[PDB]
């Protein structure tokens, strides 16, 4: 097959982490492959079926963890898919496929606005809210507190390896809100005088788990000791269908260099292996809410989202497979 | 009022964390009032005796959190002050400094040293080991548990902001301990393959709290968590003494520079504020022993070693007041 | 405009807690709505349909914590509303009023007696039942499994400030129940002798969190402790449609005087503050099972309750609106 | 009246275990009553429904513990009862039971083989396993994922009174995955080298409580407290519908010569009571997850699969029953 | 014998609670004694001993749970009896008895400004503190730190049956305090708002568990579950020395006319028992230091306190038996 | 290197377990001890010396667990060895030998006794109480509270493999005290029942832990789980000196033919092993008291015992060592 420009491009923006937050990625994944179907020149229907399966599997295997990414990718080949299986001429393709992709991205947007005014309500006037990595879901729902003119103070955290709590700090300090910076190993310390924890998901199981940003579950375990809330801001795109039937969530790990510098890590003994896991998870015990835009829910709820948005997909094989 | 340069360097160089480590600084400290006698220009004892307060009343002025400085200034300053108010001369005097700033240095040296071979026992052949910080006390466990013939290896946590993890990581590579270095983020991640958690102590608390690196009081309630023994190894000059009566151990907050570099942090607007805590306090609750140069304790013997070692000097004044 | 005194009087009586508990809130409500349906002197069904609206909000802004109340209006005032804009005439609208209310009224006596007949079943021969407040659904339980011939025992907790110990007491003992009357500071140290908790409940939301009488959390939380269950006994119109979408519930603050009484409190300083919540909020952990007239659920699923039955109504404004 | 002897042995065998698990008893008691239509001598149809009735109470008062049992009898029954009351003739009658009790029991072979599927994706390679008991659908889970090629290893409780734990030692050991056979009470002493429980279940509750083979419990209990995922292996079948109406599970106890052997036991005084209960009954917040042949669900969801399989038959009697 | 009306007014006074707080009870107790020998017409030393063995005894039979008392009564009677026995001539035995006294009841006012000066060294400006009961020794520490500059408030439980709360609020109010005063059912309510729990102690026991007002395990559960910290300012003669040889510390059970009064107790129904405990047992686990004149100490070092201060008097009987 | 026949004979039956119960095995070593001083024929003071030396390492090397065997030949010898260095005789190093074999005898004997007396203080009328294996200490404090007319009932768990808890039901039984037998596994379902736990120990530590009977920390966790309190009955004897200086106790493993009976695993295939632990380690946490013939101590306070009864012999070797 011949792929445009624009797919490996994203493709390596995915792996390089210079497109980043399982929202974002799922979006820009939709995005690809709305532009290869723009773009192709493809002459029949089977074709640009080829085009697409093809696509999808070069942009599936950039970064496990965050089902995100898969999900959106379904969202357009499902349908893309079934347009193709009931002769769909050339021309019917590229607009279910290029639509398909217009509807996931635009209902993306919309989750994440309405996730925003939902977990608002659940932020009080004074409330200090402890939040990790960047999520621009949690972010919806702190920017939201905000802007009904409830008084927040965000706390940071960090977020090593990569930083992104500098991200989350410079974006929330815009919009006018006070920011707290520290190291994610100040969590417990400064857990005593936070109200709430709002915290992204990248993947969500059948029984309740969150898998995000590693540390989470550190940041969840003390909100626990402590009888902080712990709510997960996380889209229904979030919820993982392969775990309904028994399947674990990889947990990706990234190259060690994120951790110490090439120029430094090269110097160091071969006795040292440095271990970047780029998630963990958190049990649903220490869960007291997953804000969906759908509303509200305890985590052990869960296998509903997925029993009654994917569970019907799960006796077909994946729709970019042949 | 004519204090040597060696005094001002030490202090310089406390403050600055170019030394650093709670036992080192102690022994730094005691080395520096040796120092200022040793090099003394006095031709009275009432002379040196006033250089001999002021050196440590500058070497106090420091870093407040780690109690074996003001400790370590006591064990020469007592002895120092009987012997002038008992009417020493000068070169007496003099001697009482020196040999005592002596006899503190080699206790620190071989209470390490019997750290070590007590803690050790308490390693296991195949132990895989979790540390955080660099404290000598700690690796003088797993030093001498690796000399032993037990093959084990340690997970090491990186230690934001200042980096301590580096110098353990290569330390430990150094004697031949195989290490694996995580962020702090990942001591949840990496508990359930954790056998023991061993790390240090700035102070030690009458109740049997330790106050230890930023990020201590996370390992351990995640380790109590999965039933991880955790070990403190700490000298009896870590206890503190001030706790028997009431008094709360300062916490360090330290430049904003050491989390976010200089020159990007003038970029960043007023309302992000850096917070710097260098310490953190972990209960007792989630302490299995402590590992003393005089033996294994639970953390509320912590009482005991205050009781019989320190508490008789708690209703005079400090022996560098005036 | 033209309110009977009946509906004046009723809000004057939930107020004045005279009329008192969530369920009996509900019923003098639907039967409020009734009484003004019944004697209106309305020629238009534009101007009834504005009466039970006027009346609605009256009744609404009594109390807010029991959702019962506003459960209880919107059934029949979303029937009337379906009514009205379909056009019934005012004799149609008139009835579908009245026959709603006593719809309501019926279902929630049936509710009670069914909740009593589900939770007795877990009520077992001996059991020493510690209970707080005057719940009728929680009393319909003990009720139930005495006339079984169950031999129970039921300690009753005084439930200050305003005593509501007094009454359930009371009506256990004139059923044959033996009681034993403690103070709700001795919760704890009765709950070795406690085989069950057996509460009710005013507002139960999305995520499992049962809002009940002040120090209802307090049992429910050494219940825990202890391992005795702790059964909420409830009527699916406590479930808080609001709280699907991030509505938390307002804890009702009454008069100080409740408290200490007006004589004694004038004779109090300034700077003395009495404060008297109504109530508080246990969460899901410490909740065993949810015993409804559908049947026993665990506290998580308090959500299908609220999606099933009451989702439908949350794109709409309140039935009352204009 | 005229039951058939293969519905008395089938009753002795289930009384004194000699067919004995949840699921080949359900197995055994559908076999009995399609062995009874078989070989039944009945002229009318009203004189089959009679016989077959009659054998279903035979056969449900053997072991009352596991529902299994009652789920196989209402599956055969609900469908006999259904096409007795529209009329069926005799071999019609016949008929519906023979093939109702042939759904079931391939059924229930289907779903054990599907929950090993789902269940082994769960398991890791390298794992290590306690389990408890012998369970069909636990051994299943273990198989499956051993014949994927995973290095696992598994601890089997012994399992007192009756030993069950050898039979699971020995059908392991059988398939070449190695064994670990230890006593019930070093449960907690092996919890550490243990990474994954895996149990059967006898009845689930509409709460996510399980009740299986007496120790699970304290099994489940301190693999909590050390992180370990309890993971029970249960088909659908084993959900109880009466305790969604309040039931609670009767406990069987056992004759005591299980325990103490009857030459042992006669010369013991009577002031020695020897209780053997057969089950015990465990808190769904120490269940990680119910592996069902549906799917992974959190225990809480037992309602769900409860409400939607067998909420219906819940407001009729027992379709053996007159 | 022939004892003075203080003997018998003071008993009654302890009995009927006019006198309360078990600092004032052991005072009171004492100054009778002293009274007793002040007023004593005794012509002989035997005469006089025998007045004071049976002042005691009706002294010690008043009120059982707070050690305090006995304490008292043996600081005086250990010395009388010493001089009895080393043949002390009558006016010897006057003034040991009537000296003893003074002694106690200096260093009872003595230790309890010091535990004041200690406590509040835990207390940190803007503190916000839940106490319960009335409290000479809690009061001591709140005092302090107010007086310090430190910004506090205090959350005064009402403390029921006997409203000891009123006490503590209006006092507390008076020295210029800002006072929060809530029922006992909402110590959990307002648990998250609260930085410290400071209460008093009636009997400390060998093992750390506090003997204090119903009630106060509860208020220290949930200080455990939110980790506030829970501080015992309790002096030295508040340990139980009859608890280190295995005695349970009897817990006292007060009139039900304390709990419904006499005019409303008598129309309830016979069979509503009602039981009024005056105290509960909170165990060590939910406590963080014990605040003695002494100083600091965890609540597991209460036997070092009783085996160097009451360990001796043990292979003894009580200094007033015969 | 002349040893008597009976030493051979008790190390044999210690091996065996015909001569079991960790104080038990202590006296019998001691017995041991002094039967070969007196049957010694040896002419010079070195010879028996030499005699005894040897008979205390057959006997040390017989079962490593309870400590009591240590601490009794340590007994013994610490006085043999420092009369032999005195440069005793022949006939008072033989004495030295029989007569401390018989104070540590006496003392045992005199310590159990004890030990009852203080225990039986904690049982209250009407008590439940589970135990676990034989205890001779925990059957003292079982047996005096029987004895002083409180109405008890005991259960017995069973003790896997060797069965120890027949021995502890057929005692108990024959002085008049109703036991309840059960299965190890049956623990937590009996533990609502019961009110007390009460055990022995092998080895207690210096940080609380106590080593006894494999199932002791299952039973020591549900019963933290219920609030039931565990008392543990032990000798000071009991305390393990090697764990002041890091060591761990070792856990024996005994044979896996005392699980499954030779004649069976002769059959079993290879790929099962069977691990017989004789011990487990129960945190101190888990622990309400320890229960001493010197008083009841918080687990905490080993460290106390230890140090002031044992420390003194540390910096020394093993009396029976070169
Ligand atoms: O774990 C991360 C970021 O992963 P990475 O930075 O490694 O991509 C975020 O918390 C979630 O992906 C949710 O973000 P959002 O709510 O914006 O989807
Ligand atoms: O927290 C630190 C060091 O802090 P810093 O790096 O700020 O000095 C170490 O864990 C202890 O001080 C132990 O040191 P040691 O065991 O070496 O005494
Ligand atoms: O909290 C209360 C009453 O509050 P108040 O006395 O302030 O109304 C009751 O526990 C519930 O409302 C249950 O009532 P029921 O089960 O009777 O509906
Ligand atoms: O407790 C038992 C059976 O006990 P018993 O031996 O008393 O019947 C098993 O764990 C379950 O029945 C599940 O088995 P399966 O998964 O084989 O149904
Ligand atoms: O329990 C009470 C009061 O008992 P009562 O009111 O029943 O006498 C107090 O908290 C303690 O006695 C300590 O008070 P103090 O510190 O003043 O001794
Ligand atoms: O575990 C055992 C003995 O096991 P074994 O049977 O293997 O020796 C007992 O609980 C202790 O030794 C205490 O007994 P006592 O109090 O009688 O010393
Ligand atoms: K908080
Ligand atoms: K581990
Ligand atoms: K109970
Ligand atoms: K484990
Ligand atoms: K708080
Ligand atoms: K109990």
């Amino acid at each position: 097959a011949m792929i445009v420009k624009e797919v490996y491009e994203t493709a390596e923006k995915i792996k390089s982490m210079e497109i980043r937050g399982a929202g974002r990625i799922a979006r820009a994944a939709a995005q690809a492959l709305m532009i290869q179907a723009e773009k192709s020149k493809a002459k029949e229907p089977e074709e640009l079926w080829n085009e697409l399966k093809v696509a999808s599997k070069i942009l599936y295997n950039t970064r496990p963890t965050a089902v995100s990414l898969p999900n959106a990718l379904r969202y357009v080949m499902h349908r893309v898919k079934a347009a193709y299986l009931g002769g769909a001429d050339l021309e019917t393709l590229r607009f279910t496929a290029i639509n398909s992709a217009k509807e996931f991205i635009y209902n993306s947007e919309k989750a994440i606005e309405r996730i925003g005014e939902i977990g608002a309500k659940r932020i009080e006037d004074g409330d200090i809210i402890m939040t990790h990595c960047h999520s621009k879901a949690a972010i919806s729902v702190m920017k939201k507190a905000f802007e009904q003119g409830k008084n927040i103070k965000v706390i940071v955290t960090e977020t090593r390896p990569k930083w992104q709590g500098k991200i989350t700090a410079k974006e929330l300090a815009s919009y006018g809100i006070p920011v707290i910076y520290i190291v994610d190993s100040a969590a417990r310390h400064y857990m005593k005088m936070t109200d709430k924890v709002v915290m992204g998901a990248d993947s969500i199981t059948a029984n309740g788990a969150v898998i995000n940003k590693i540390g989470t579950s550190l940041i969840a375990l003390t909100a626990k000791e402590h009888r902080v809330w712990v709510m997960i801001a996380a889209e229904t795109y979030k919820f993982h269908p392969a775990t309904m039937l028994g399947q674990l969530v990889e947990i990706e790990m990234r190259d060690p260099t994120e951790v110490i510098p090439e120029e430094e890590l090269r110097t160091w003994p071969k006795n040292i292996e440095v271990w970047n896991p780029a998630f963990d998870v958190t049990p649903p015990e220490y869960i007291d809410v997953i804000i969906t835009e759908r509303g509200i829910i305890p985590p052990y709820a869960a296998i509903d989202i997925l029993k009654e948005e994917f569970g019907w997909a799960l006796k077909y094989k994946e729709p970019w497979e042949d």
